[PDB]
């Protein structure tokens, strides 16, 4: 089972990683149990959404393509150790995020930055050495792979426009005008900058490049397989694919039960929806409780999205992925039936 | 002149930066400017020693080896643009370790993060971006070239080193035995950490290897010219010198005129000297006043270095190092008679 070779490969990466620091780089047995319980806490506790579906591309691959036997483990285990580099990568923003909002919890348990023995000090210098395994994995697994330089030249780029997207939304309740290093930082009064277009930038680099561009190929890459599909549709499908994903993770920070994006005053899809079909006083008492920690400011909002009828834009909204997905899925059957079905897996996990 | 090509291609670079930001990422004219004055903050101000060894370990190339004009151009072309990745990389080192030691100024200025319009929120994603920017500025101008590969690998085993020796540094003051994420941490009341093989595993991981190593190795890479050394002894030499440096370091924080190493309880060359040369009455002084805030404790601390005549084994440390690189650099002439200079002007410049 391929969830079972995946959680393998990370007991193999992490002694690689762990043995390599007593003999590469001088550690002491304390120091390196401090970094294999920090590893295990920020890394595994998830889905492994992003990890398996590199492994899931590969595994539908193997089956129309003629190999060795020995070959089809080499790439599944090049899937696996890639998947491993998207978990790890995801594991340094989690860490990283949390410090910079001040996060309280992260899957039920504390965030990393809180626990009584981490503290911010180390917490922050962790999330680097997160995102330095996943380089140190390339180079290992991968040094005498044909897709090195591809791989490794796409993980950049992701990480970068990712980086890029944490700006754009933690700047997202700023007027873009006022935006200066020397001066304190006023929330937005006219909220001009709560647009459709604008949202659809914040999701597309904070959230899809690294959730399902990269995923995807990265399996394209660890199976030489990069000639089945036509690049400009991948992306295409991979930011719908992603901003639903937000969308839906913006609806629930709002009402699953037990999130502060109201409090934090986040360009998030519900304020951008709400103040999109607003009337005038709405829009105005929209204003007057917006960003503010108050638990009776946040309920008016709250109050206001419930009887803005929110859940009917959200049905219209889903109704238009599913028809953009559906026809991009089609367009990608045209070089790869393969492909276009692990595409409609991952949409079918998504959605 | 070096120093002119070198801040020249500061100007293309930045240029390049924010132009691909406008083109490819969906930047707006207020967040360019803002990384604009974050790239400007963070990056310039200082020697550039480690940038400017790069171009002067290429220009030594270029005196003794047949190129075209265009040729030479390329390779300083080259040498100032890995310069810069390694000043953009020490940025990124100065914008997170000020904000994990709450640190208050850096050259006579508030740290980055202290800034009114950035806060830690923007100031932990603006040192992600500064190394992100290391990779873009290799991936783009560094892409037909034959050191690309063994560039970006020499990189990241550095940044990791350096991201290691960061650990060493901040869990310096820690009983080893007692690490642990779920405890939080007493300072250590034996000291029996603060010894002199200790203090350089710190300071090999810490700094050496991106202040000494890096700007050597990118020096004979971006000029084709690893054959003419021996990789151990550039290894030596750099660990050597960085030494040094970070004793100099550890030395003006306590005694240069405006540092919080003594309140940090930090494992200073100081505090390991002292600790190998006093009596018991002075341990017992020092354990009682050393790693708190309190001004007249400081000053207890300050007083024990300078009746335990510091200077002197400062003096007899410096003999032995000025001893050994001299050696060293006897050693590197056997090859190369221009890379040994280039290590001589690297010495001369640090002691
Ligand atoms: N898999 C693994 C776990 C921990 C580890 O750390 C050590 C450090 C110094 C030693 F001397 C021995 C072990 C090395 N490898
Ligand atoms: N859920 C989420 C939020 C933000 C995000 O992007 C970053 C995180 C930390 C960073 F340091 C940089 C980018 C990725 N995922
Ligand atoms: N050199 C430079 C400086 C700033 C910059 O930012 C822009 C963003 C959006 C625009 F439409 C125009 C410029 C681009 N390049
Ligand atoms: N002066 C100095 C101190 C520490 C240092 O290393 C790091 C810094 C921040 C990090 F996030 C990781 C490593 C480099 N230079
Ligand atoms: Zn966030
Ligand atoms: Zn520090």
């Amino acid at each position: 089972a391929s969830m079972e070779r995946f959680l393998s490969v990370y007991d193999e990466v992490q002694a690689f990683l762990l043995d390599q620091l007593q003999s590469k780089y001088e550690i002491d047995p304390n120091r390196a149990r401090y970094l294999r319980i920090m590893m295990d806490t920020t890394c595994l506790g998830g889905k492994y959404f992003r990890g398996m579906t590199v492994v899931n591309v590969a595994e539908g691959f193997l089956a129309v393509t003629q190999h060795d036997e020995a070959t089809k483990e080499r790439i599944l285990h090049d899937a696996c150790v890639g998947g491993w580099m998207i978990e790890f990568l995801q594991a340094h923003y989690l860490v990283e995020d949390d410090i910079m909002d001040g996060s309280v919890m992260r899957r039920g348990k504390p965030c990393w930055y809180r626990f009584p023995g981490v503290t911010t000090q180390c917490a922050i210098n962790d999330g680097i050495i997160l995102k330095s395994w996943t380089q140190i994995m390339a180079w290992h697994y991968f040094a005498d792979r044909p897709f090195l330089k591809d791989l490794l030249c796409l993980f950049q780029k992701v990480d970068y426009a990712t980086a890029v997207g944490q700006m754009y939304d933690v700047t997202s309740m700023c007027d873009s005008n006022k935006l200066d290093p020397e001066v304190a930082q006023p929330m937005t009064t006219d909220f001009a900058e709560f647009t459709p277009a604008i949202y659809k930038r914040i999701v597309k680099y904070k959230t899809t490049f690294y959730t399902y561009l990269l995923p995807l190929v990265m399996g394209l890459l660890v199976s030489e397989a990069a000639a089945s599909v036509e690049m400009n549709l991948v992306e295409r499908v991979a930011h719908l694919i992603g901003e639903y994903f937000q969308v839906q993770d913006d609806v629930m920070d709002c009402f699953t039960p037990p999130g502060t994006d109201i409090e934090d005053a986040k360009c998030s899809w519900l304020a951008v929806t709400f103040l999109g079909k607003a009337n005038a006083a709405q829009v105005a008492e929209f204003k007057a409780n917006y960003g503010e920690k108050d638990p009776a400011k946040v309920a008016v909002v709250k109050r206001l999205y419930s009887k803005a009828n929110l859940q009917a834009d959200f049905a219209a909204y889903e109704a238009e992925v599913v028809r953009e997905v559906e026809s991009l899925i089609e367009q990608l059957k045209v070089k790869s039936p393969t492909f276009a079905e692990s595409v409609a897996v991952v949409w079918e996990k998504t959605h």
